[PDB]
């Protein structure tokens, strides 16, 4: 006996866990987007002028901090999230800034990855020049099924955002390396540094040979308390994926951190990021 | 094993409950009110000129609905809710409308009872709101009603010397009697959906505690309470908010209540300008 | 992510909630039951030996407290519940004086109230007791009553042609309308614990349909919950179990019970004879 | 709002979850222990009278079932569990021969592992001849607090169960394998042979790089599914655990499925039996 129904609200009422320990202290985390590092801004801004892009669709755009950075370097900005927790505070800021022009056409809206066509808005054109899912994002996605096939159909979504020779780009955290070191530490983040202290335990979830979950229980320091979790996307597998998505019709290129990777490099890095332009 | 925390998002992944079938039936239900009965806008509106109210505060006010009529009207509007899934469409609208200079205006934040000084952004508002039977929605989790004491003083003291608060709970005197909730008796918004409720009451200690309603409304199910407040009982609990300096009166669905009248109103609305 | 089903127990663990605050207080509220008062037995006693009674069949025995009188008494008892955790202290008794010959006679089984003719181990029993207010325990999850008219059906058909039925419940009429279920007021064990209970009742739909006490009584809580039968309700379900071939009366406490009689009982207790 | 509290039961009322998809079929599991091997059988009546072993202490007897046999064999028996559960098979059986004078003597009775000294009774005596734990009961003990200190309770209290020169007979399952091939597959119990066919998932989470839990889900074919979960003792490891228990002051030799196991053997056991004598 709940005396309401999960996930419904009620006027004056805080939504059901918005209020508890775990939320306060991850909106602290959240809340850590206050340094773009120098490195990342120069790359992506490179990237996407080299190639023309105009009209971007940032996927998870989270509290929009990549997206303001698009807005305010000239790009013509959709972005959206599944989530309105996240949501609300680009929404915010994009009311704050209402009144500069770049602000006023600023478009964000809800979107999810498994009906993602049905719920992006496309203008008096069709076709995005380039997408963005940065900071790991995907990897957000389980594999609740089982054989994964979320990813295909999301991927698929995703791909299909994508106009004739535009670009997509779309990043996951070294999953190879982390599941060998048993270990994801923090302080890693390569587009935002944090000055936030943490320590992190990491559990790694293997069902039937396969890792299935990475789950990060992060302790803050006020001392506290949080856990996410993500799919352990491994390089060679992830790859394969973006290709089924575009159907083989595309050019595809691997950067670790920001630089160009060459199996077997000496350099580890942090993230891998593929850049796929549709042909 | 929880994958993560209650209560923390994920890009590109939906908030907790946001994709269950209560859910999606619960936002059918917050959006039926397209239909501002005539009788109550009048009367509204009547109410806040009167007495020469201009700047006004919504307390719950949810979808916006009453304040987009405020706004429409020529009052200069502060809207603040708790729930940041029903503030979700007021600010939707503002933005669509962002371009007519009177939303450029409008005043839309977060706020939560329990702390609604520090919430809310001068020298008071000239009138406060809080419609639709909002207040009820606060439950008595201690046991003793102090957080809508709290909640009360807190709502009270955003209004200026001189100022109006307008609040309002159904009629509960009447449902606790007939252990029934009935629904198509909201006197602000006509609705058209067809529904069947089940009305159950809780009591507790002999003091009646919770109504909860189970909604059934494409056929299927939410769920929604209230705190049963007695006429008798709120009108003591905003008595003791002002601190005795104020005037009140009562009206019955929009008209004049005497005890003792044969007819039964759905709805209470207080009020009461402080003194 | 649970590490384990629910309701699957594992070598060396303790079963999922055996272990809890709640559970470690309500054994301490199963074992209070150490003084059977004198009139209760000199009452049960008397009606089994008044009819002929040999053969018994004790339903919701629970620690097995009435059955081990009874299998002192000199009756050829078989004592069932669905309860494991309550049936154990049954056991484990019967198998500690398992060198009494009455006691290696004394048979004990698992049984539901649902599947009770497929479960209970001939020609009937002489008498059927089902006393304690243990019938009030059983919910109606579907709404209707449907489940206790299957229960009380069963229940029924354990009654050979010409014996009794014996089955109480709490004054439910009477604590419907002072809103209180009080402690202390237990006819057929005196406890001496000192404790006290929140009473709270559900009403849906103008109809009674739950009685829960939460109960503090070294301070610590538990909470069990109850269905109200109604007396004039409850004569009815069980007309109705034995097809209307059956003579009933009530007791109040022990006593006849005429209606409109001043003393108001804690418990009714029907006697139903099979024709 | 439960309608009554966790762990709490009425008469004539299933305890709580007795009555679920995933209860009836556990019972159905532990009701296969209708096929004691011969090979089991002969080894552990042998060890036990090698040694002169008389009166023994059964932990985590469960069903009961290698208690009955020890009854039969002329040991003086107690046998305890945690489990009410499960214990409820075993009284039931000492009643029905509650006839038979070996079993008047049985002794059960209810014991947790972390209070094992309080709970066992111990007769005109003290000190059992020889305790055993076998059929990977102690695996089923978590690991809740984090550094294995319960385990380390648990073992310190079975070790003081046994008396100067007596026996500690105490096993697990093969993790060694279980880690390194991802799977704990049905059809190895060594001790009773089922003839249920099963399907088993194995999952296998790793805590900061120390597997921590192994997690079983089974399907049994009439097609149903339930969980049990296991802590992963590796072999250095558990013998290390047991000689600390003793401190130090015992005699400890390592069986792989009944025989002796020598490091390097090609023979790869389902199961290693640990043998301790108390000095």
């Amino acid at each position: 006996y709940r005396t309401r129904s999960l996930g419904v609200a009620a006027e004056g009422l805080p939504d059901q866990y918005a209020d508890g320990e775990a939320a306060r202290v991850w909106q602290l985390y959240i809340g850590d987007t206050r340094s773009r590092t120098a490195e990342y801004k120069a790359w992506l801004l490179g990237l996407l002028r080299q190639h023309g892009c105009q009209r971007v669709l940032d996927v998870a755009c989270g509290t929009g901090v990549d997206s303001i950075m698009l807005v305010e370097e000239g790009f013509s900005v959709t972005s959206v999230d599944a989530s309105d927790k996240m949501l609300k505070y680009a929404l915010k800021e994009r009311w704050n800034r209402r009144h500069e022009p770049a602000f006023d056409k600023w478009v964000i809206e809800e979107a999810n990855w498994m009906t993602l066509d049905k719920d992006v808005p496309q203008s008096a054109e069709g076709g995005f020049d380039a997408v963005i899912c940065l900071g790991n994002s995907f990897a957000h996605l389980p594999d609740c099924k089982g054989d994964q096939s979320e990813h295909r159909l999301a991927l698929k979504n995703i791909a299909s955002m994508v106009r004739a020779g535009g670009l997509l780009v779309i990043d996951h955290r070294n999953y190879d390396h982390i599941l060998s070191t048993g270990c994801a530490p923090p302080g890693k983040n390569i587009y935002y540094k944090s000055d936030l202290t943490k320590d992190v335990t990491t559990s790694v979830l293997i069902v039937n040979n396969k890792a299935h979950m990475v789950t990060l229980d992060y302790t803050v320091q006020g001392l506290s308390k949080f856990r996410l979790s993500y799919y352990p996307h491994c390089l060679a597998s992830f790859t394969e994926l973006l290709q089924a998505a575009f159907g083989g019709k595309c050019q595809h290129s691997v950067l670790g951190d920001f630089k160009p990777y060459k199996p077997g490099q000496t350099y580890i890095p942090c993230y891998f990021i593929h850049v796929l332009k549709r042909t």
